[PDB]
């Protein structure tokens, strides 16, 4: 559903067609201009920082695996007349379609006996979801995946490339597949009985040289190299395709270009009558199209072992009933086209609804994995007491999208309720400790970090133990529209510190909720602030993250009792554009306004502009509208003549209108 | 008789006995001397049994 | 209907006698014994009993 | 809830059968003895005791 997808997007945001991807990570984010403010007893002191960038890091690597699962039937294409007062296929007017057509007289009882099983294998999400992935592999292909790289680096902790994906060979994404094609038989009209577990389909004209090399690839074995999100791991959809075309079928070309698969699916939805279909395909796609670096090095629970994708089992018997698809189809939603004209016109646009996506539900994966178990709406019952539909089970685009209409605080409604795409809540539910390796910089890291050795030598292999998974993803697009009191994404606000001058600067927090805006304010200006809890004797620092440059409560690592000792004589300024903290005497007050917001994004430590045309929201009227227009002017070619014209030189001429 | 798609399996042995003599050695009450009902019985099943 | 043409007026002819063969209930009572019969099948029958 | 509709008929038959005895009691009673045996799992038994 392009429209759902579409209203995520901030309001300043005013996005381009062409976005020109020459790398594997991109730094999305916005510019803001920041007035902090610094009062106390002995006066005040203001700072400005007119261009802040707080960013989130998106890759396009992420262990996945595939799985076929048997899903409901999308009744949609089929002709309206079959169909019933309440809306399913009243078999009768099958049988009464089937013998006033253009078919076989000696074919008719034997094929009427099959409908019952055959017209209910109507799933076409799994073929278009392969073909869409062949389209951003031959589009994006210059990309490279290195073996020995960085995958996080906070100082202390490095992780690399290396640790999460064993059997792992360094290449380019269009090097990574090599991809075998499945045979494309055409479908002799004459066949005594229709061969069930083997899928046909529908074609208008002649199946070009390039549409077999694409069909017999898509429904093929994924087998790659390199762990990346668009290449991941797919079993083989079918042996053998079907394709009822009276024109021939030509045999297999082998090479093509990316401006080729977007006309065989164009042909496929048409023929077919499968739109539905389509939309399922392209939030499946949204979901496992980039995956989030991780915000701290503890963060990284999340993708240790590989999320199933559940993909719906290939079944179409539309080639052996070709009477029953015409031009006046059965469809519930009115809008139901809208989905395919969108990519169709801008494709490249699937990239900011897919961060629009995923940053909506590791937010809400953030401050759900924050409730304890004996209450109403918990870990486990969250989404069956939101979903008022009947799916067949609660896993794929049901969970993402109620986590989804959680962050923007709105109703998602879709026309069949389809359980297919990737399962992220996965680590939630198993509620075990996580063991994520780490190769350490410093000797002093186990103080910070909940290490499983208390001294280790530099370059040593370690392992860190997560309880509690922190958030993965800061809020930036969903960014004031539904603020939380964790998060703290407020535009204004301010936090009251009280010491006595007979305190040597040194304060201790018995709250926690103000002791963490007190760590994330003095990181907006510039200062390195380590705290040190009294009860345990660990130590936390406000500088745990490159990228948002905001401090939550989860990277204290622990939960316990608040006291936390902050001595402010040990203050560094370590930024640039930073106010400075000399020396405090009596009460403090912090405080800070975001003012204006400006779109940014970062790849290769380099400005990423969008280029090309200015992107519309494409509505089913504006269209229907050129439809009711139909160009009415008579297709009369009136040739209206120009009188000439004499001045006063004569030499040269000169025409008018009337 | 008819038959709704595929004849399956088991369902060919049960009316295979259904369709025979039943000549019981104990005198059980719901297992009692039945004649041959038929010899030869066609399904208008075009699934193959 | 969907019936082959050269078999209407042959088959009409027999319809008098064979659509008036309508009983299923012998293989329907057949195929209940063989329900209970599978169901309770570890009942014994000792010969010298009382 | 299914694109495979071949087994309906049998699925239905099975089910009938099984719905009306389901009962997980038994397998929660010796998981929650299993937590405490665990738990307390230092008390003594002395037979010469009073």
């Amino acid at each position: 559903m392009s429209s759902l997808l579409n209203s995520l997007l901030p309001e300043y945001f005013k996005p381009k067609t062409n976005l020109n991807i020459n790398s594997s990570r991109v730094q999305y984010g916005f510019n803001a201009r920041i007035d902090m403010q610094y009062e106390d007893d002995s006066g005040t002191r203001k700072g400005s920082r007119p261009n802040a960038f707080m960013s989130n890091t998106v890759a396009f690597i992420g262990n996945y695996e595939g799985i076929i699962v048997d899903d409901i039937p999308i009744l949609d294409g089929l002709r309206a007349d079959i169909f019933d007062t309440h809306g399913d296929l009243d078999m009768g007017l099958v049988e009464d379609a089937l013998s006033k057509s253009t078919m076989i007289r000696r074919n008719v009882p034997t094929y009427t006996a099959y409908a019952s099983e055959l017209l209910y294998k109507r799933n076409l999400t799994s073929l278009f979801y392969n073909m869409l992935r062949l389209y951003y592999i031959k589009k994006w292909g210059s990309i490279k995946y290195e073996k020995d790289a960085i995958f996080y680096d906070n100082g202390h902790a490095c992780l690399l490339n290396r640790q999460l994906f064993p059997k792992s060979r360094d290449a380019s994404l269009e090097s990574s597949l090599s991809l075998p094609e499945a045979e494309i038989a055409m479908l002799d009209p004459g066949l005594e009985f229709p061969e069930e577990d083997v899928p046909a389909i529908l074609w208008h004209g002649r199946v070009s040289s390039r549409a077999t090399c694409i069909l017999g690839q898509a429904c093929s074995e994924f087998a790659p190299l390199a762990p990346f999100s668009i290449a991941h791991y797919s079993p083989q959809l079918t042996r053998k395709l079907f394709v009822n075309a009276p024109a021939g079928i030509e045999p297999s070309s082998g090479r093509y270009t990316h401006e080729d698969v977007k006309d065989a699916i164009t042909i496929l939805v048409s023929a077919n009558q499968a739109y539905t279909d389509f939309e399922a395909a392209y939030l499946m796609l949204a979901q496992t199209l980039v995956s989030p670096v991780p915000r701290t090095a503890e963060a990284s629970a999340w993708f240790i072992n590989a999320g199933m994708v559940n993909m719906p089992t290939l079944s179409c018997a539309n080639g052996y009933y070709p009477a029953l698809t015409n031009v006046n189809p059965y469809h519930r939603l009115d809008t139901w086209k809208d989905t395919l004209n969108h990519w169709v016109a801008y494709p490249d646009m699937l990239f900011y609804h897919s961060v629009a996506m995923i940053e909506s539900c590791y937010v809400e994966l953030g401050n759900v994995a924050r409730v304890s178990d004996s209450d109403a709406i918990n870990k486990y019952t969250f989404t069956e007491l939101s979903v008022q539909g009947r799916p067949v089970m609660n896993r794929g685009i049901i969970v993402d999208l109620t986590l989804v209409a959680m962050r923007t605080g709105r109703e998602i409604s879709l026309p069949y309720p389809v359980s297919c795409g990737l399962t992220r809540t996965d680590a939630l539910l198993q509620g075990t400790e996580i063991h994520v390796p780490v190769v350490v910089k410093d000797i002093d890291m186990p103080q910070y970090y909940n290490a499983i050795d208390k001294d280790v030598i530099e370059g040593q292999e370690t392992v860190i133990k997560v309880k509690q998974l922190p958030p993965a993803m800061y809020p930036i697009y969903t960014y004031g529209i539904n603020t939380t009191e964790f998060y703290s994404d407020h535009f204004e606000d301010q936090v009251q510190v009280e010491m006595a001058p007979i305190d040597n600067g040194k304060a201790v927090f018995n709250d926690a909720r103000k002791f963490s805006k007190f760590m994330s304010i003095m990181r907006m200006m510039g200062n390195d602030v380590t705290a040190t809890d009294l009860v345990t004797g660990r130590k936390v620092s406000n500088w745990a993250d490159n990228s948002s440059g905001r401090f939550l409560y989860t990277d204290v690592k622990y939960e316990g009792q608040t006291a936390f000792l902050v001595d402010m004589d040990t203050v560094k300024a370590r930024d640039h554009c930073w106010v400075s903290i000399v020396d405090p005497n009596g009460t403090m007050n912090l405080s800070y306004k975001m003012t204006n917001f400006r779109a940014a994004m970062f790849s290769r430590n380099k400005p990423l502009y969008m280029t090309g045309g200015s992107v519309r929201t494409i509505a089913t009227g504006n269209y229907r509208d050129a439809a009711e227009r139909l160009r009415a002017m008579d297709e009369t070619l009136r040739l209206k003549p120009f009188k000439i014209t004499e001045k006063l030189d004569f030499r040269v001429a000169a025409y008018a209108i009337p």
